[PDB]
Formats: structure tokens, sequence, C-alpha cells
């Protein structure tokens, strides 16, 4: 249930920027860290008392 | 630009497991950290010598 | 009998400088494109009276 | 650079073909024609929309 | 210019039956056994003053 | 059954080289003179231990 | 750390009995294995006030 | 026949893990259960059209 990316953009950016092919398996990794940062931009706006997750809500200073 | 995340498929698992909305730029930010982990995985891979981005080359240990 | 190109090396330039992939039957046309240019090789040595097939003797104006 | 013919066959086919020799600049100037047929194949391939090199792409009318 | 035999096919008859892989340089001998059976053959018919080459004219007989 | 032989080329060789047709059954014996000399490549490959049919193993002297 | 099984053997076996390849990872995947059904074996032995692993310790009931 | 499992490791593994020494005949069936997995991995790849059996062939979750 449930692939959270765009495969055909993920592939075209790989094949454009990196001049590389994309595995399959990749494409659900990348969705797995959709879902996770989904789920932590949720528990980021449940923190604040809000009902909507915000850009601010999704954290990427570990990338 | 490119939206790399399927919009309808984040709004439904936030709000399924949330029961919060989905502001604009949160879309934006998530196809943005997309970029990112597929720019490091090319990254990856042309430092194994392969010319595909693999599972293995998409590290989410830190998410 | 007799391919005349070195295909990883074709394939690896058409790849770094074109970013495509190259058919087999691409690697066939291209080694007929040097048995025609060796055979015309010969016989404008011959037309100068000499047993060796040099660069000059290798005509591509039309290219 | 690169050597995109092979030399042991090129010389094997003029010997055996015209009982010549082949000079040394001779695999060099045939190896830039390849070099030259497959930059035009790149181009014919583009103007089609298609990302492979294909034999149609690889125009030998004028040899 | 020409191989005459099916690769894959004849690749799968050495594995299927001898429990073998198959050389590359393997295939180009088999095409030139096909090419020297075929000579022959237009020999034997041009011999009997026929137009066809016919089973009769692949000489196997030391095999 | 299987046919071991590429037919097309097989009839355009013999039409190019002799001018002449080729029997349906001519393909046949064709085929079957590669499935003898692939067994026979199997039964050298396995008196040198080795795993692998070589050019070595396919011998056509006698044709 | 520790593989316990004889790689070079396995690999016969399985293209011997299967006619088949053997992947790396399947190696690691049989010492697992090994280790599990040893870690069993000791917990069998103890569970009898024994000091030595035998074959009755090695339960293959659920295969 | 054939011992598939490195009988010293599998010792040392059972002395340092659990204090006990090893049966002879521990080894013997530790051998024919890694016989077993790979004749299953042989079926499993089977039908699912593959040469190779790989990791996700061999299933140990029962032990």
């Amino acid at each position: 249930a449930e692939v959270l990316v765009v495969t055909s953009k993920v592939k075209k950016l790989i094949k454009e920027k990196g001049q590389m092919n994309t595995s399959a398996e990749t494409i659900d990794v990348l969705s797995k860290a959709i879902e996770q940062l989904c789920l932590k931009g949720v528990e980021s706006a449940k923190a604040d008392g809000r009902k909507t997750v915000m850009a601010r809500d999704i954290v990427i200073d570990h990338l």
C-alpha cells in the first residue's frame, strides 16, 4: 500500500543529474523516507498544538 | 521545480494517520528531501564504481 | 566474419558524449562503414602505385 | 585518444583483400571516422526524441 | 560481416546437453564452419548443374 | 527441432556468392552440423577438465 | 566473523543437482541457518543435562 | 557423503557459546540440513524462472 514518490521523475533526475540508472528497490526506500518524514511532521505539529503539517515540520537538518 | 512526491497519497497518509491537513510548501520541501537523497545516492554509487543507484545507496538511518 | 569496431569503446563514447544507449545493429553498420573505408583506401593506394594504405587514402570529405 | 577499430582485423582485411600494409595513422583516422559517425548518430536520435542510437541513425550512403 | 549461427540457441544447447558455458569465440568458429559448408554446397550444386543448394549438397561425412 | 543457423544470412550468402537458392532442408542439416560440432566441443572440453566450450574445442579442419 | 558452510562444495551441489549458479548472499543465509541450528542444539542438550551436542539435538522436523 | 559445514568453526561456536563438545554425527546432520535447504532453494528459483539460487530462495523462518 502507497508508493509515495513519483517514480518516473525520480528516475529522470538520477539519469539527468547523475548519468545513472535507478533500481526498483531504490524507489521503495525513498517512499519509506517520505513516510518517516510525514510521521515526524505530524508529531512536530501535534507538539505545537497545530492541525496542519507545515514545511517547518519537515526536519532535514540531519541531511 | 518538479514535484517528486505523490501529493494525494502524502495528504491522505497525514490525514489518515494524524488527522491533520498538509500545507502547500510541505510538498515542496518533501520533494527537496527526495532530490538530496537521490544526489547522495549518485555519490554513493560513484564511489562504488557502479552506474546504478541502488537501495544500498539510500541511507535513511538518521530520519 | 569480422567485426571491425571495438564494441565496448563505441558504447562508452555514445554513453559519455551523447548520454545514449547503443543498439547492437548500430555496431554492425559501423563495421560495414570501416569495411567500405578500407576497400576505398586500397583502391586509392593502388591508383598511386603504393603498397600501403595511408591516412591520406581514407577519404571522409563527404563527412 | 581511444582506438575504436580492431586493428588486427583491419590490417588483415587490407592485406587479404588488397595485399597491402596498413600505416599506423590509418588506424587513427579510421577511429576518427567512427567518432564522427557516432556523434551524428546521437544527433539523429535526439531529433527523433529517442535515447538510443540505432542502425537508422548511422547513414553511410556517401561512403 | 555476418554471424551465421543463432548465438542464444547454441548457448542453450551447450548448457542443456553439456552442462557448460560457451566462449564468444566459439560462436565465431561455428559461423566459419557454416560459411565453409555453404561454399562447398554451392560448388557441389554447380558441379551438378543445379541452381539450388540442397541438403544432399551439405557434406558432413567427415563428421 | 531448433533452428541453429540464421536462415536469412545463409540464404543471402548462398545467393550473393553462388547466385543460387537454398532449399528448406539445407537449413535443417546445417543446423544438425552445428549440434554435432557443439557436442564434440563438450567432449573436447570435458577431456581437458574444463567447464566452458572454447574455440580450441571446435575443430573444423576437415570441412 | 565465521562463515559456517563450505562455499565451494555448496556451489558444486547446486550446480550439479540443480543446474544453477549460487549467489554470494545465499552462502551467508546458509551460514546463519547453521548458527541457529547449533544454538538450538546447545539449548536442547542443556535441557537434557548433557555436555555434548548430538545429532538428536539438531531439529529439522520443520524441514 | 560430502561435508558441507566448516567443522572447526561449528565446534568452536558450540564450545564458545555453550561450553559443550560436538559429536561426530552432529556435523553429518548439519550437512544434511544444508543439502535440503539448497535443494528447496533450487525449487524456489525454478518456480521464479531463474537460473541462480539467491538469498530469497533460502527460507529459514521456521528454524
